[PDB]
């Protein structure tokens, strides 16, 4: 059951935390956000192996745009 991140809110993404391929544990940061005057790591959902990586360093994104996938 491969799943999708998707941005909680609108925002620019910062900076990518992790690479296609690697193992990520529930609540780990994929990326940096920056919403609301925050930077906002968006968290994994559960353990997995990131499948996709949506989006680039510097891109806006908005509410409910795939981010990442998970295997």
């Amino acid at each position: 059951m491969e799943n999708v991140v998707s941005a909680p809110m609108p925002g620019k993404v910062l900076r990518v935390l992790v690479r296609v391929g690697d193992r990520v544990r529930v609540g780990q940061g994929l990326l940096v956000l920056e919403a609301m005057k925050m930077e906002n790591e968006i968290p994994s959902p559960r353990d997995g192996v990131v499948k996709r990586i949506l989006v680039k360093e510097g891109e806006y994104v908005d509410t409910g745009q795939p981010l990442i996938e998970l295997g």
